[PDB]
């Protein structure tokens, strides 16, 4: 074993991979998201932007899992990063409802490996899931919650006109 | 009697108490409005802090009542701060027929006070009202029954996408 | 169910609709603490400033548990505010007592909180509780206390000279 | 009568030069209080500057009540202004004792102009004495008394040691 490693449960240094891969697995599916809204025939530039900075986030979230493993004295394994369950994705209402799916996933991953660190005493791991991801997951849902508040309120997904609306006022300027 | 004390009527003194109590509770509507914009469900951040806004100024109106008894040798006496009269607030121009309700219900309360200063021949009372409150009360009052107006005419409370624009256009970017 | 749910024990949500009110609750005592030592006939400004500040800092902590609730898709449930325990606060040294069983109130009831949290299995409600909550809570306790044993030894509750220099010295000058 | 006189009646006038006086008569008392601290068997230099400054403005609100006079076409008709009622006075807590009585008594005087005022129904009076006068009454005479409430905390008139104290820290240093 690695000379830095004291505390570290083999399980726990698995699960530390399988959630580095379910963040590039996020990850991906943004980018998908952002290609999709950046067509021709969507055309919804805020909204792209909007998944674009949300896949870039993701990935520094995976960066910073393999940061913490090596910290730890555990080792990197990655495997193939799944491409996302669509091709493409409807509207910005089924694309929202997605992200809040992934989210939850990601949260409930996230949920289940403090879980794990807590049963086998490794506040260390505990600390840092509860520092560096938890808290920001929850405002993410929160968030994407609220938007597809909106866009329900705005009449998607009929309604072109409260789509484009939302486009301009309820996402960043890109 | 306290050493400051000066043409100050034990009735005045009272209604100023009473006084202290309503804006207490009329900022505690205002909270629970607030967060109820905040729900995910709901999800109308302007309009939210809106709301947070006028009830920090209403706690601001109280504490001034607080400070306006000792400077006159009266004695501050708190009662309990009611609940407000409802849970959930149902759409925007809910809430803002409701803080006409409110501000009106404020408003015939300072009125009464002035009218209570004037009988028992307080000016200093009845300054304090007509420079500190009155005025304020009056552009509150107006400047809800123009949200009012324009909620209306954007058809709420059936028009979400009216509901929507109100949003980002009436009350200022928060 | 809240869209954005996840993790959330219906008692965790219970408990910090009355956490909540707890916090509103000794936000309104520390504000009949600022207008005791604000009386013609009792003055000592500068310990009514610490008590208005700690007024307001509650009233602080009471909104970022609304902010909380609503972020987890749990509902705020307001109730009355009582009313706080005495009209009359005797001097320095009982208002400072009275502080340190009040802040020592809250602490428990966060420290049953967080016990609640654990027990449901909730990270980011004790994450929550412990970066947001505790350790102020312990430095306050602490800076009360500090300020009991500085009192008695001034001699409170009879020297009155005692009482007025720690106005102008223990208390920020306001 | 005078070109510029409008609803301006003769005993409002008179009752205005009466005013005046009173005003040079409170500023001649606080000019002998600063005398009096100022002595080398009395020697509290903070407090003789708060009377001075007391005095000085006596004098400008005396000067407000010509201009005022002036402005309506009543006619300025000065008196002797009196000597005040003590040639010494004793220590800070009879000095503070004696300006309250004194605060209290031009109070009185300008509440009795009000009433004067009302009952000529002179609504220009009436708002000159509360935006310029009533007010800056309250705050001074709740100053004095929050000052006794101190300087009887501090062991006056027996504990030299507290009188000092006074001086230090609740006037300011000059
Ligand atoms: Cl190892
Ligand atoms: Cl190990
Ligand atoms: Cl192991
Ligand atoms: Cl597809
Ligand atoms: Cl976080
Ligand atoms: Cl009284
Ligand atoms: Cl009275
Ligand atoms: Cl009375
Ligand atoms: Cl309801
Ligand atoms: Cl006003
Ligand atoms: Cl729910
Ligand atoms: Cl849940
Ligand atoms: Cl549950
Ligand atoms: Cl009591
Ligand atoms: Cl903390
Ligand atoms: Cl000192
Ligand atoms: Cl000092
Ligand atoms: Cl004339
Ligand atoms: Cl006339
Ligand atoms: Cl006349
Ligand atoms: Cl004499
Ligand atoms: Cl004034
Ligand atoms: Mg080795
Ligand atoms: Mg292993
Ligand atoms: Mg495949
Ligand atoms: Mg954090
Ligand atoms: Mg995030
Ligand atoms: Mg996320
Ligand atoms: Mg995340
Ligand atoms: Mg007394
Ligand atoms: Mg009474
Ligand atoms: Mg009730
Ligand atoms: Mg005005
Ligand atoms: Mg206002
Ligand atoms: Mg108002
Ligand atoms: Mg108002
Ligand atoms: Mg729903
Ligand atoms: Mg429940
Ligand atoms: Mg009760
Ligand atoms: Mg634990
Ligand atoms: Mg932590
Ligand atoms: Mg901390
Ligand atoms: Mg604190
Ligand atoms: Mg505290
Ligand atoms: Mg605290
Ligand atoms: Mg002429
Ligand atoms: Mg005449
Ligand atoms: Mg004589
Ligand atoms: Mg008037
Ligand atoms: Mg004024
Ligand atoms: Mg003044
Ligand atoms: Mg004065
Ligand atoms: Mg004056």
């Amino acid at each position: 074993v690695s000379q830095v490693r004291q505390n570290y449960h083999s399980d726990c240094e698995a699960a530390v991979n399988r959630m580095l891969n379910l963040e590039l697995y996020a990850s991906y599916t943004y980018s998908s998201m952002y290609a999709f809204f950046d067509r021709d025939d969507v055309a919804l530039h805020n909204v792209a932007e909007f998944f674009k900075e949300h896949s870039h986030e993701e990935r520094e979230h995976a960066e910073k899992f393999m940061k913490y493993q090596n910290k730890r004295g555990g080792r990197v394994v990655l495997q193939d990063i799944k491409k996302p369950e669509r091709d493409e994705w409807g509207n910005t209402l089924e694309a929202m409802q997605a992200a809040l799916q992934l989210e939850k996933t990601v949260n409930q991953a996230l949920l289940d490996l403090h879980k794990l660190a807590t049963d086998k005493v490794d506040p260390h791991l505990c600390d840092f899931l509860e520092s560096e991801y938890l808290e920001e997951q929850v405002k993410d849902i929160k968030r994407i919650g609220d938007f597809i508040t909106n866009l329900k309120r705005l009449g998607l997904p009929e309604n072109g006109m409260g789509e484009y609306l939302f486009d301009k006022h309820s996402v960043k300027e890109s």
